[PDB]
C-alpha cells in the first residue's frame, strides 16, 4: 500500500530531482513509516554513531578503556579535523574521540576509532553482533563518503538503520551507561540544526547524527523525544545524480516535517 504520508514524501522526493529514504520507528506503539526504506544509501558520517558505539561496547569490558590515549600525528590528519588538529604530536583519548568524531564529525576521530575496532570490518562486525545484517563499513574517512550511486559499499537501509539506532539509545545493546553516554552525545551535536531538527517542533528534543559526501549526500539519523510523546527513531537519507551537487538539507527537514504531521 502507499500512504498518504508516503504519498507526500514522494512528491518532495520528485521535486527535489534526488532519491529520498526515510525510516521512522515510533515507540509509542512500534510502528514504522518506510519510503524506500529497503534501498541501500550511502551513509557518509552517520556511520560514526555505529563506529562510536562500538568502542562503547567494548568498554563495558574494560572500564578505563575511555581513558585510554591515542597518539595524533601530523600524518593522520585528513580533510575535516576540527578538533583532531589541535592535538597533533599529542593525544586524545578514547572518549575525547568519540566525542569529537559524534559531536563535530571530525574525521581524524573517526579514523581512530574504526583502528580501535580493527578496521572498517570491526564496526561492520559489530553491527553484526547487534542483530543489523544490512550495514557495511569497508573504508576509512574521507573516501567512506564518495557515494557513488550503486557502489555498496559504506551502506545501509533506512529500515536496518532506524532498527540499530533504537537498540543503541532506547533499547540494550549496550549498557545502561553505556547508552546513557551514547545518547548525551547525539544531544550535544553541533551539526543538526539545519536537518532533521529543522522540520520538528521547536519543543521537541532531537539527537542527532547528520553525514554529506559527493553526489550531493545529504543525511541525518535521529532519536526525538516529542512533547508529550514516546520517542522516535527518524533516518533521512538522501543523495542525488551529480558528483558535484549541492547539499540539500532542506529536503530532510521537509522530510521530518512530513513525518511530524503524519503523527
Ligand atoms: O565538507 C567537509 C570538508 O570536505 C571538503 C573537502 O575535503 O569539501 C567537500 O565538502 C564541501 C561541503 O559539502 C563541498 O562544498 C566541497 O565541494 C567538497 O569537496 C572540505 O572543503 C570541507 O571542509
Ligand atoms: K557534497
Amino acid at each position: 500500500q502507499t500512504s498518504a504520508v508516503q504519498q507526500k514524501l514522494a512528491a518532495l522526493e520528485k521535486s527535489s530531482g534526488g532519491r529520498l529514504g526515510v525510516a521512522l520507528i515510533d515507540t509509542a506503539d512500534n510502528t514504522q513509516v518506510l519510503y524506500r526504506g529497503d534501498e541501500r544509501f550511502p551513509m557518509c558520517s552517520t556511520s560514526k554513531v555505529m563506529a562510536a558505539a562500538a568502542v562503547l561496547k567494548q568498554s563495558e569490558t574494560q572500564k578505563q578503556l575511555l581513558n585510554q590515549p591515542v597518539e595524533i600525528k601530523p600524518a593522520d590528519l585528513v580533510n575535516y579535523n576540527p578538533i583532531a588538529e589541535k592535538h597533533v604530536n599529542g593525544t586524545m583519548t578514547l572518549a575525547e574521540l568519540s566525542a569529537a568524531a559524534l559531536q563535530y564529525s571530525d574525521n581524524t576521530a573517526m579514523n581512530k576509532l574504526i583502528a580501535q575496532l580493527g578496521g572498517p570490518g570491526g564496526v561492520t562486525a559489530f553491527a553484526r553482533a547487534i542483530g543489523d545484517e544490512t550495514f557495511r563499513l569497508d573504508r576509512t574517512a574521507p573516501t567512506l563518503n564518495t557515494a557513488i550511486p550503486g557502489d555498496p559499499r559504506d551502506t545501509t537501509t533506512p529500515r536496518a538503520m532506524a532498527q540499530t539506532l533504537r537498540q543503541l539509545t532506547l533499547g540494550h545493546a549496550l549498557g545502561e551507561t553505556q547508552r546513557a553516554q551514547l545518547v548525551t552525545w547525539l544531544k550535544g551535536n553541533t551539526t543538526g540544526a539545519a536537518s532533521i531538527r529543522a522540520g520538528l517542533p521547536t519543543s521537541w528534543t532531537v539527537g542527532d547524527k547528520t553525514g554529506s559526501g559527493d553526489y550531493g549526500t545529504t543525511n541525518d539519523i535521529a532519536v526525538i523525544w516529542p512533547q508529550g510523546r514516546a520517542p522516535l527513531v527518524l533516518v533521512t537519507y538522501f543523495t542525488q545524480p551529480q558528483q558535484n551537487a549541492e547539499s540539500r538539507r532542506d529536503v530532510l527537514a521537509s522530510a521530518a516535517r512530513i513525518i511530524a504531521e503524519g503523527l
